[PDB]
């Protein structure tokens, strides 16, 4: 019903709290392969000034404004790295997601 | 009685004057998990324009607004960080609510 | 019709992913040639803080400028070297512009 | 009849598109020459905050206040660099004025 | 309860002191192994600018994310190399987990 | 009386000018055991940009904040590094202290 | 007659000019010594938005409310550094003074 | 007439485009003689972030301040080192200076 992709940043919001687990692939893997999609300028800001708490907190709060916000998760399950902290919590991301999606059904 | 909610704000008053303490967690820890409730643009506005006091009294003061008064203080105790000089505080802080909540019973 | 360069951006922002093979040859070897219309002040900033990712983006980054698009190409297949790993590669590089650019005329 | 002063702003007007090509230049090799005409203090604040688009915007908005607009031109083609993907356009840039100057004779 | 993966940083907070005995295994044996879970760029990144104080904190605040923490021990106790200095500290690093730990179950 | 951590903070601000002994420190051997009770982002915040001399009043103004203000002193008497420039000057800064501590008694 | 504290403004009005010698020692050693007197919030956001000359002028203006204002001249010609493109100004700067102050007595 | 001391920055305004000769010893000699009238903190700072152009104006840009200007000079000629290059241009500068200060008499 395109309702989905405005519980991703609750979601999100809900999952915001945890910018302190692998966010920091900003700086390792982030920055690469979604600018696909992502932005150009800000890239250059977002960076140039931050603890990386900040631009972490940037990089995720831009990707509530696009409807897909699936590439976060693909990109962290791929290119390997870190197949756990993120993927078993992604998974939970994607039961944060799945919860807050589900409960909409309610 | 649902009065309580009021005198958090007096000793949040009361309590203004430490806003030079642990206060700037507003660039540390605050921003973050907060926003599970708090704004969206005023942060970024409230942020944009601060010598880190201003900011200290806003996001201070958007506070009494709301009836509850209580993460600010769930929020320090846990992440770690400091346990004492806002948390020997914070039960002052608690005491600032409770000597200014159990005066109201006189 | 000089709306090809443009197109060689798409295909660097498609192949952007590819930062990470025969791209540390901006150490191996092109820094010596690519500097006959490359840059000078930034060669010194561009490399003295990478992890030889930020720089590889970087040296890439440069490029979507400049019209020709051409030479990273013609000098991976000279100098020898690599000839497979980057150059089916550069085919496929060449497909990422000729995919992309043959798909622009539709 | 000293109107051609004015009509290179346009032209910059018309030319502010191309804020993405050899203008961080800025950094590398606009700063140092311009100055001799150029400002002292702004261009500590004009570089002091930006993403590199921002000081670009800047650097090429200050211009159109003078009346001789030709020094980044002749910066450009000389102190070696780059010859074609700004000098081409340069002459673009000329074009750009030359259409536009050359119009107003209409 | 899935609480425990937190008293580890505290542990490790407690244990962030003993950066200084057998952290050097960041070069004799630590990057190596990790890299099956580790981070790829940073490696390069947070080794290139070390005293080999920075790395060391580096290296053992990366780990503070992962959820186990369970790797940096097994690695240490096996591999031969030192079985005490580090060990007896590694049942006291267990110990400062266990303290910190079981102290939690209060 | 609880009124001494005041002081202490004017004794700092005594000692404030003492910002080139030792306080170099913030990389030699200050991050890492005072973290056991500071700050975490900042750290990588007040680290990011100094001249060695910002950082160094970062470090110093954050204590004023903490009651105690006595671990930078048991961490310079200790883990061995200088006893004299920095520990005759911190029995002078205990002096600092001190004097303006008895002070206050008048 | 307490009438000095006055013309020092003047002094500082007429020396208000020299904005750009040696003032940059905000950064460099204004900052700490001074204040043991001067300002607190201020300093941050003074600091926060300038290219070093409104905060120039800033870090100046203060010191008119002030009665002493002798200790940017006491800090300069100690702590070494400059001993002379202030100092010989500085004595011009009490000159400066001087003047007015001896042109008052009239 | 004490005049002098300014034309030497229009002398150095003129002279600011050599930027790039000999400059590097900002790195090969400056810092060490220099240093007997010159910066503390920021040659730190200076140094900590430039491709070797930025603090190449930087170091220059400080000495507009100083009346003398007569330092790099005598630095450049003893010391050894270069002796053409720039001395043939010293004599240059000198001449830029000697020519901007000629003039100014008119």
């Amino acid at each position: 019903e395109e309702d989905l992709t405005e519980v991703k940043k609750d979601a999100l919001e809900n999952l915001r709290v945890y910018l302190c687990e692998k966010i920091i692939a900003e700086r390792h893997f982030d920055h690469l392969r979604a600018k696909k999609i992502l932005s150009r300028e800000d890239t250059e800001e977002i960076s140039c000034r931050t603890s990386s708490r900040k631009r972490a907190g940037k990089l995720l709060d831009y990707l509530q404004e696009n409807p897909k916000g699936l590439d976060t998760l693909v990109e962290s399950i791929r290119r390997e790295k870190t197949q756990n902290f993120l993927i078993q919590k992604i998974t939970d991301e994607v039961l944060k997601l799945r919860n807050i999606k589900l409960e909409h059904l309610k």
